[PDB]
């Protein structure tokens, strides 16, 4: 219902610094011993002002495990307090019901859930929402359909705070990478032969087109040896020149059904490659991941308009897999921005 005037930008990490650990308060000592149990947590969050909410980056950690729901839909499952888990989800424009089922799995041990929800709005702004005492819970196993908006949480008690980011039994969870490179492939043109490749620029193209769904936001993690410039639906998103520090980008104004990612990557000499991971969120709560692989198309001499969405791909080849993320010479040490 709002015009999206947000444009592609550098990825903005959701942080855990303002967030709180929550549980039920069955033990009034925070951080105290709790029984083996499963417990529900809910929060209805509304968009401010004359702002529409579009999508969200979530970071969630638990002692011991969780399941995360948005507007009734399961988005993810995770565990552990040492490191957060990254989730991405499209949102309803004016309100969104977040719900989490947490489990304590060890007897007499502490229990708790911590999250941060960075909501991106139509106008290009953002706000972080956190787990805290304003969430609702129950001192009992979650009812059938606790996560659906149609459940009335009006008589539920308030959640009890177990600790804060810096001051808790858990200590501060480490942020995960925004997206994994494990799972992707360094690619190039066919050109790249014995730890190769020649000195040109080369172009790569991937199209995603699920005509029965509505695509909302994309997040892109990318790096290249040496340098790249990245385009989505013909517009310039960004560029880089490091094969040891990756760049991440947010595309909040995706086309609903058809989107094209294109890269001009340049080899200055020696080995060469481009690697990327892309996550696209859909309005029904589902998502998809695309990675650099052989489904991408590539070409040795870059034509005018290589970046437009609808060009003829005749005489582009299947991109060559140089190797899975990890291979020499680049190794596994890429610095990846935090979620
Ligand atoms: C993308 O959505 C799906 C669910 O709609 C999520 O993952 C599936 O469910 C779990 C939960 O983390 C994963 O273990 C599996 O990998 C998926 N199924 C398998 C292996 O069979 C996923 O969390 C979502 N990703 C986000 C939101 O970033
Ligand atoms: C989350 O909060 C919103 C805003 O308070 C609720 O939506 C409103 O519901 C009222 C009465 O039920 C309607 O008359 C309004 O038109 C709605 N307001 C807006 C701004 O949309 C929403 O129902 C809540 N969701 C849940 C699951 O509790
Ligand atoms: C692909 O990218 C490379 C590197 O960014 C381009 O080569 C540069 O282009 C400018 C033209 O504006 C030249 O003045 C420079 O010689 C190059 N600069 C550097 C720093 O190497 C190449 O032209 C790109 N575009 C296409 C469509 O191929
Ligand atoms: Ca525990
Ligand atoms: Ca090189």
């Amino acid at each position: 219902t709002c015009k999206i005037t947000a444009t592609p930008s550098q990825f903005q990490p959701a942080l855990l610094n303002a967030s709180k650990w929550i549980w039920t308060g069955e033990n009034p000592i925070p951080g105290g011993s709790n029984i083996i149990s499963t417990r529900p947590f809910r929060k209805n969050i509304t968009a401010p002002c004359g702002k529409c909410s579009v999508c969200a980056t979530i970071v969630v950690a638990s002692d011991d495990a969780h399941t995360f729901y948005v507007n009734g839909v399961r988005i993810g499952t995770g565990a552990g307090f040492r490191q957060g888990q990254a989730l991405f989800v499209a949102l309803q424009p004016t309100w969104n019901l977040f719900a989490i089922a947490g489990q304590n799995l060890v007897a007499n041990s502490p229990a708790g859930i911590m999250a941060s929800i960075l909501v991106h709005f139509s106008d290009g702004t953002s706000e972080t929402f956190v787990t805290d005492e304003s969430w609702k819970t129950l001192r009992a196993a979650p009812p059938e359909n606790f996560q659906l908006p149609s459940t009335n949480d009006s008589n539920w008690p308030s959640a009890a705070v177990q600790g804060a980011y810096q001051n808790s039994v858990w200590g501060p969870p480490v942020l995960p990478p925004v997206l994994p490179l494990r799972g992707s492939n360094w690619i190039w043109t066919s050109d790249n032969v014995n730890g190769a490749a020649p000195v040109g620029s080369r172009a790569f193209r991937k199209t995603v087109n699920q005509c029965t769904k509505v695509a909302v936001c994309a997040t892109v993690l990318i790096a290249a040896d040496d340098r790249y410039t990245l385009y989505v639906n013909g517009a310039t998103v960004g560029s880089g020149s490091s094969y040891t520090v990756a760049d991440a980008y947010t595309i909040p104004n995706l086309h609903p059904t058809f989107n094209t990612f294109a890269i001009n990557a340049t080899n200055g000499g020696g080995p060469a490659g481009v690697i990327a991971t892309i996550l696209i969120t859909y309005s029904d709560g589902s998502n998809e991941t695309v990675v650099t692989d052989a489904s991408w198309k590539a070409i040795q001499t870059i034509p005018q308009g290589f970046q437009p969405p609808l060009i003829d791909e005749f005489g582009w080849e299947s991109a060559k897999i140089i190797g899975a993320f990890g291979v020499a010479p680049w190794g596994a040490g890429m610095v990846i921005p935090s979620a």
